[PDB]
């Protein structure tokens, strides 16, 4: 520039499709699997104390991982250069990842030992069963079924309705829901989906803090903020997504608890006998888990990647991915028992204690192709203008110093003081994360070259090349 | 210094096949049918013997 940052763009971004060639060298790489043993309901702390025993793991939250990775321009090269390192840069891009599930089919469970419920109302039995002191139960249920799984390379996008705070202009008092506003953040690991009763925390909004589970209240409950994402042309925050997800309605129930609610009182005639008073109309519908299936698994087969949403296939702007995964329906949850004393030779329940876990798996394999982005100056212009950390990082000019001199203490050693000594030294440091709140895989040496023995490899290249196998796969008829 | 620094690749063993030549000649076999008929509680075990009852 001038002209003049430049033009155009914008309008019209210019994608990285157009001068980003791919090349024919490919790597492959995956994980260990991936086990992690939790509780669902609560991570179990020890009560004298304050840190964890048993963590939470879920399926029925966001799984998001940060995933970093190498960067090409690191490598002695097995020869992979051909040409001047700084009339081209490479990156990454990823072509193809599948993401496999361990666990066998069933699903997990949550619930709460006073769950706020007052009387059914799907058909009646009551009115109000009660208006005074208590009325929660004990009541459990899976939440609706949600698997999604979804990819970027910057945070996604979760949207969810945040507490607007009761207003004094329209009269919302303590005890009337406060106008509700939708408050957007970033989706991070051990967030919660939504659960039917809307997308919206429960930390400050709920005040009794049992209506529900023990899960949920100490978690943000979240919808996928697709509409914004899929808006960026780019698409760097996601590239890919997909959902499956449903939920039936199990019973109408009443709440615990009396209206806040201001009803017209001339909507109806007055009765005598039960049908004079009214009862709570704060009927909610009690949601509940769909039925699990090998043909609902959208995992243990490969999302392709080859092309994306994003003007991004991959491509390291950061050398991080970012996968979210949402599987409820191998989210197994597996009982077990320990028995307190041999000094019971009976049955008891005081005896035999029960304990639930909940095991999650989760693998990861992955096919790398290199790819280069081809650099002349007004490249650089346009990267420039969109992200000069990327044009450093890589290294390219044009930086200052010089720079000195003099330095202080000089002599001896100390040698008391003198000298000088000022002392003063130096560097906190201090202090950005950037963490933020993910499950660390780090992959910078699980990168390979042959592709033919590892099993997404071989349907790749039979996807790509039409070649080799190696020797045969299917049938025939079957 | 790096390491990595390919090499990479990791890795490649050899094929089950790649030369079987399938000769035109084809034989055929079977089983009768195998059968059992169990109880689909629990194992019916002689108690004075060791052998199943069912």
């Amino acid at each position: 520039a001038t002209v003049y940052l430049p033009p155009v763009p914008v309008s019209k971004v210019v994608s990285t499709d157009e001068y980003v060639a791919r090349t024919n060298i490919y790597y492959h790489a995956g994980t260990s699997r991936l086990l992690a043993v939790g509780h669902p309901y609560f991570p179990i702390k020890k009560p004298n104390n304050n840190k964890i025993l048993v963590p939470k793991v879920s399926g029925l939250q966001y799984r998001v991982f940060r995933i970093h990775l190498p960067d090409p321009n690191k490598f002695g090269f097995p020869d992979t250069s051909f040409y001047n390192p700084d009339t081209q840069r490479l990156v990454w891009a990823c072509v193809g990842v599948e993401v496999g599930r361990g666990q066998p089919l069933g699903v997990g469970i949550s619930g709460h030992p006073l769950l706020n419920k007052l009387d059914d109302t799907e058909n009646a039995s009551a009115y109000a069963a009660n208006a005074g002191v208590d009325n929660r139960e004990c009541i459990s249920m899976d939440y609706k079924q949600t698997q999604l799984c979804l990819i970027g390379c910057k945070p996604p996008i979760g949207e969810h309705w945040g507490k607007g705070s009761p207003c004094t202009q329209v009269a919302v008092q303590p005890g009337d829901c406060p106008p509700l506003e939708l408050i957007n953040t970033v989706i991070q690991d051990g967030d919660m989906v939504d659960t039917g009763f809307g997308a919206m925390d429960f930390t400050t909004l709920q005040a009794n803090k049992s209506e529900v589970p023990l899960d949920i209240c100490t978690s943000i409950c979240k919808y996928p903020d697709y509409i914004k994402m899929v808006s960026e042309p780019y698409g760097d925050s996601l590239f890919f997504y997909l959902r499956r997800e449903q939920m039936f309605v199990r019973h109408l129930f009443n709440r615990a608890g009396t209206v806040g609610e201001n009803v017209p009182d001339d909507l109806y005639i007055k009765g005598s006998g039960s049908t004079a008073n009214l009862a709570s109309s704060n009927y909610f519908p009690t949601p509940s888990g769909s039925m699990v299936t090998s043909d609902a698994q959208i995992f243990n087969k490969p999302y392709w990647l080859q092309r994306a949403q994003g003007h991004n296939n991959g491509i390291c702007w950061g050398n991080q991915l970012f996968v979210t995964v949402v599987d409820t329906t191998r989210s197994t949850n597996m009982s077990l028992c320990a028995a307190i004393s041999t000094s019971e030779t009976t049955y008891k329940n005081t005896n035999f204690k029960e304990y639930l876990r909940h095991g999650e798996e989760y693998d990861l394999q992955f096919i790398f192709q290199l790819c280069k982005i081809t650099l002349t100056a007004d490249v650089m212009t346009y990267i420039h203008s969109m992200n000069s950390t990327i044009l450093e990082d890589w290294n390219f000019g044009l930086q200052p110093p010089p720079g000195g001199t003099l330095e202080d203490t000089y002599r001896f050693v100390t040698s008391q003081a003198i000298a000088c000594q000022k002392h003063t030294p130096p560097a906190p440091k201090e202090d950005p994360l950037k963490k933020y709140t993910f499950w660390e895989v780090n992959l910078k040496e699980k990168f390979s070259a042959d592709l033919d023995q590892f099993p997404l490899g071989r349907k790749f290249l039979l996807q790509l090349g039409l070649k080799a196998k190696p020797k045969f796969t299917l049938g025939k008829r079957k």
